[PDB]
């Protein structure tokens, strides 16, 4: 099993070039299950999550292929029974489910995995698609649905925000008779980009972004060339990473409007930030953040998704500054791992209090879920002396090359194999 061995400290400095959303581009690969004429989608990232999907996509008798772009053709897709393995190793398999009761009247998927930040049940998908009017089982920890005919659209009020119910319900909707109307829906961008990629192969929906989102199904979806949107995540990553270390970066392919929170809070905490159509700068000028405080909440609030690596921002930042996760009831696992890395913080029920020391020192860490194994390997590149963060695969999930873009920003990094 892999692992990262970093020195530190290193100030990262430099650019950036920022890949395709790991949380567009799945949900746009799996709604691709209901396009009946080949689909191309540029910017895709090379992340495992990405390489899991097209091998499940394939298990179902999709043409999958890539390379930039992914080239699928569902045409032919004959196996409605998602394959376990593939299944349980991710979260974005739940979303096979929608498409195949949606387009060929059944499915039947494995509770997924991915992120063991939580319980994360698959209630609200499951709810969605009733109400759309399939029916679902149960059994041996397979979720099946079935339905005979199409789907009937429904005006579904959502009784929790999810950014994952969302997007299974407004697939799925492309293809039932008749108007869904979507409401408490999430904004998240890769859900307004998801939309857009259903609309570029024929569907009908408006007001996707907004907490109301109408859908007028059709008879079938063709095909188009689409391509995903900047991974925000990634965005914030990078740019935290040159803030926690007093540097400076400036990020191509990005999309600055997914980022206001964000953005907001690097200000707070005193980077000089500057934006463009394409492209977002970070300056610290030298100088150690300013602790600031965050609660997370759904888009356009601050991203759960970059919660982990705030923490880690607030922790080497000057002054105390509280980090509140609602999202989530199990995303604190990163804090003890940095606490042995010199950090002081104390976690209250669903807030981490944080107080900023000026350095933090190398140890042998490990994260058990991708947000959290990232943030750790950006307090190696800060720390002083070797740090190994063990079980990267994880990271792999979200990030293509993250080595070799620490390594063009400064950092001493190595992935080193087996022990
Ligand atoms: C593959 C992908 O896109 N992953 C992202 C997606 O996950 P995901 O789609 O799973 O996120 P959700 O928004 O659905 O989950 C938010 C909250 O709702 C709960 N919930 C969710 C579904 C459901 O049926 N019932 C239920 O109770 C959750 O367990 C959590 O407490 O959005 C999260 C929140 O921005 C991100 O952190 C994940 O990286
Ligand atoms: C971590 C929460 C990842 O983004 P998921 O794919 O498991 O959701």
């Amino acid at each position: 099993m892999d692992k990262f061995r970093v020195q530190g400290p290193t100030k990262l400095q430099g650019e950036v070039t920022i890949s395709g959303a790991k949380n567009a581009a799945l949900p746009i690969l799996f709604a691709a299950l209901l396009a009946e004429e080949p689909v191309e989608i540029q910017n895709v990232p090379k992340l495992k999550d990405v390489d899991t999907s097209m091998k499940l996509l394939s298990q179902l008798g999709a043409k999958v292929e890539r390379x930039g772009s992914v080239h699928i053709d569902a045409r032919d897709v004959n196996v409605f029974c998602a394959p376990y393995d593939l299944v349980k190793t991710m979260r974005a398999s739940i979303w096979a489910l929608g498409p195949l009761v949606a387009r060929f009247g059944q499915g039947q998927v494995s509770l997924p995995g991915g992120c063991t930040i939580g319980a994360r049940p698959v209630d609200l998908h499951i709810s969605g698609l009733e109400q759309l009017g399939a029916t679902i089982k149960l059994e041996e920890g397979y979720v099946k649905a079935s339905v005979d005919g199409r789907l009937k659209g429904a005006h579904i009020v959502m009784d929790k925000v999810s950014v994952g119910a969302t997007v299974t319900i407004m697939c799925a909707a492309t293809l039932a008779e008749g108007t869904t109307i979507i409401e408490n829906a999430a904004r998240e961008p890769e859900i307004v980009d998801t939309a857009n990629f259903l609309i570029t192969l024929g569907a009908k929906i408006s007001g996707q972004g907004t907490d109301r989102i109408v859908i007028e199904g059709v008879e079938r979806l063709g095909g188009g060339v689409y391509r995903v949107l900047p991974d925000r995540i990634e965005t914030g990553t990078f740019l935290v990473a040159a803030a926690i270390s007093r540097g400076k970066i400036i990020c191509r392919n990005a999309q600055p409007d997914t980022l206001d929170a964000v953005l907001a809070k690097l200000r707070d905490a005193g980077a000089d930030i500057e934006v463009g159509e394409d492209w977002i700068s970070l300056d610290m000028h030298g100088k150690r953040p300013k602790a600031v405080n965050v609660r997370t909440a759904p888009h356009p609030a601050f991203p759960t998704d970059m919660q982990a690596q705030f923490t880690l921002l607030n922790l080497v930042a000057e002054g105390t500054g509280f980090i509140t996760e609602t999202v989530f009831e199990n995303r604190f696992m990163h804090v003890p791992e940095l606490s042995r890395m010199g950090a002081h913080a104390e976690i209250e029920s669903n807030t981490v209090i944080c107080h900023g020391v000026e350095k933090l020192s190398g140890a042998q860490v490990m994260a058990t879920d991708l947000r959290a194994s990232a943030s750790l390997v950006l307090a190696g590149c800060i720390a002083e002396g070797t740090t190994v963060v063990d079980r990267i695969y994880h990271i792999d999930r979200g990030y293509e090359r993250i080595e070799d873009k620490l390594r063009a920003l400064g950092a001493n990094i190595e992935r080193v194999k087996g022990e």
